[PDB]
């Protein structure tokens, strides 16, 4: 493709042209890859070492095809963008860092989104157990709340997966609401006295609460990884956000460089 006899400023302009190509390819990744799409990592990391690799070559030269390093006219030019690129590169970086973290958080979530609607069904079929084989209003009236707490837990799980200034908060949320739904479920199978949920005995009712019970086994176990990991997904949230405005003023020094290399060609 390219060697020794190819023209010096074609390579000048050419690079730096592509690396406004490469801070929106950046930029798109780095917020698609925030939201959880696993795909979004190659791409982020492939764009963040072509950049790394056309902007060396002009900084530094490019062994391959005996182009210098870039001009001292073109400096300023690149200086700043080199403050740039130290930025977006670091919070792609922190993004990169991150996958195993993003990526387990939203598995967790697609099946959390799964089992916590199958919770709501068999209470609510627990609601009707009890309320037409006349068992008593207050084991209906608590199977009625633990219905609504466990809509409330799933919608605790979006606001973690937003990564923003309340996502932290969602988790303790959810880890609290899980925390009430658990022991107000231990309740109704073997009575709690000190919280005065009575001991439930409809048989069939006393079924749909171990299958229950059995759900939950997983939304209990995902409060962990949830309270500790959250954090990351804001910081990666952040990371993003961070990349797109450097991402903007990088695309116009950028243009910069490329003018200056341009004008070189040109005399000016």
């Amino acid at each position: 493709y390219l060697n020794t006899q190819s023209n010096h400023d074609k390579q000048y302009i050419g690079h730096a042209g592509e690396l406004r190509v490469l801070s929106q390819r950046i930029a798109k990744n780095a917020t698609e890859a925030a939201a959880g799409k696993g795909e979004a990592f190659k791409l982020l990391k492939d764009a963040r070492n072509d950049f790394e690799k056309r902007w060396n070559i002009l900084v530094n030269g490019d062994e391959s095809t005996s182009l210098p390093p870039s001009p001292e006219a073109v400096k300023p030019q690149m200086d700043v963008v080199q403050q740039d690129w130290d930025g977006l590169r670091k919070n792609a970086d922190s993004i990169l860092a991150s996958e195993q973290t993003v990526l387990s958080l939203h598995q967790v979530a697609s099946t959390l989104a799964e089992t916590i609607p199958q919770l709501q069904v068999e209470y609510e079929e627990v609601v009707d157990i009890l309320l037409e084989n006349g068992a008593p209003a207050d084991q209906v009236a608590v199977a009625q709340r633990q219905s609504l707490l466990a809509e409330r837990i799933l919608g605790s799980v979006n606001k973690v997966l937003a990564g923003d200034e309340n996502s932290v908060q969602a988790a303790d949320s959810f880890g609290r609401d899980a925390s009430l739904f658990g022991r107000v479920l231990k309740g109704m199978q073997e009575g709690n006295a000190a919280m005065s949920i009575s001991k439930v005995t409809n048989a069939e009712a006393v079924d749909r609460l171990n299958e229950i019970a059995e759900l939950f086994e997983f939304v209990s176990g995902s409060v962990d990884e949830i309270l500790e990991t959250s954090p990351d997904l804001f910081q990666v949230r952040e990371a993003a956000n961070n990349i797109f405005s450097v991402s903007q003023t990088l695309l116009d020094k950028a243009s910069q460089l490329a003018d200056g290399f341009e004008n070189l060609a040109g005399g000016r």
